[PDB]
């Protein structure tokens, strides 16, 4: 019955794993258009086409800080593009119309016989994720672009907080200890301000501003949870339902909300 379902059925084992079920490969776009340069991760073998992701980094920083997400988010049957933005010092809106490029850019390279992703993406199902400016960034995105179907932005930074009109799906990951993005004036008020849709709110124990990105010692539950929202949202795929939706009831989890989300 249900058309966008890839993969076997989850359990918490094969979503805490670093790598689900689908064999990665990566290739680095040759001419990158509207963004500073652009790496896309796709699984070879999904058994059907995947909707495609598009994440950006902070200010000041480059690939290297989200890029596990690639391999990971992939893995599971998503065509993830990673990117640099055209200045380190862009700010969240100009990240926006970069990440927005970059979808542009993997629905092009899905029509191009000459492409590693040839056919692979359903150019009808995007996401959008990013840590700080570019996790504003990723808000921005889905109020400007309501047919996104999923977003999950990670330590996000915006000064402006109001995300009210969002209807996408929204996962915020937040950093308890954050102080460059503080969740009290950013995270949670944007999760506050949104009325609309499926949302949740995941703060991580302990967590710096930088919990999120490549490297860091919650890979297992970031990881799962990431996966499980673009699953349950952006292939609609129930089987996922529990994972995306339920309170951890962890240790490594300092605040958790959710609304809309059975
Ligand atoms: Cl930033």
């Amino acid at each position: 019955t249900n058309p966008y379902a890839r993969g076997p059925n989850p359990t918490a084992a094969s979503l805490e794993a670093s790598a689900g079920p689908f064999t990665v490969r990566s290739f680095t776009v040759s001419r990158p258009s509207g963004y500073g340069a652009g790496t896309v991760y796709y699984p070879t073998n999904a058994g059907g086409t995947v909707g495609a992701i598009a994440i950006v980094p902070g200010y000041t920083a480059r690939q290297s800080s989200i890029k596990w997400w690639g391999p990971r988010l992939a893995s599971h049957g998503f065509v993830v593009i990673t990117i640099d933005t055209n200045s380190t010092l862009d700010q969240p809106s100009s990240r926006s119309s970069q990440q927005m490029a970059a979808l542009r850019q993997v629905a092009s390279l899905n029509g191009t016989s000459s492409s590693p992703i040839y056919g692979k993406v359903d150019t009808a199902r995007m996401g959008v994720m990013g840590w700080s400016m570019g996790g504003g960034g990723s808000l921005i995105s889905a109020a400007n672009n309501p047919s996104l179907k999923a977003a999950a932005p990670q330590a996000p930074w915006d000064s402006s907080t109001n995300f009210s009109s969002v209807t996408v799906p929204t996962l915020i990951f937040a950093c308890e200890n954050d102080s460059i993005a503080p969740v009290n004036s950013s995270a949670l008020p944007i999760y506050d301000s949104m009325s609309r849709n499926a949302k949740q709110f995941l703060e991580i124990n302990g967590g710096s501003h930088s919990c999120a990105n490549s490297g860091n010692s919650n890979q297992a539950l970031i990881g799962k949870k990431g996966v499980a929202w673009m699953k349950r949202f952006m292939d609609n795929d129930t089987r996922y339902s529990t994972f995306a939706c339920e309170n951890p009831n962890s240790t490594r989890v300092s605040d958790f909300r959710t609304a809309n989300c059975s």
